[PDB]
């Protein structure tokens, strides 16, 4: 995805999301159905 569209989609931008957990991150992108 765009960066502007994974905002949108995940409520925080890419950076902030790569400091979740490694499970975390993986699980967010599936429930969105996203890999």
């Amino acid at each position: 995805l765009s960066d502007e569209d994974f905002k949108a989609v995940f409520g925080m931008t890419r950076s902030a999301f790569a400091n979740l957990p490694l499970w975390k991150q993986q699980h967010l992108k599936k429930e969105k159905g996203l890999f």
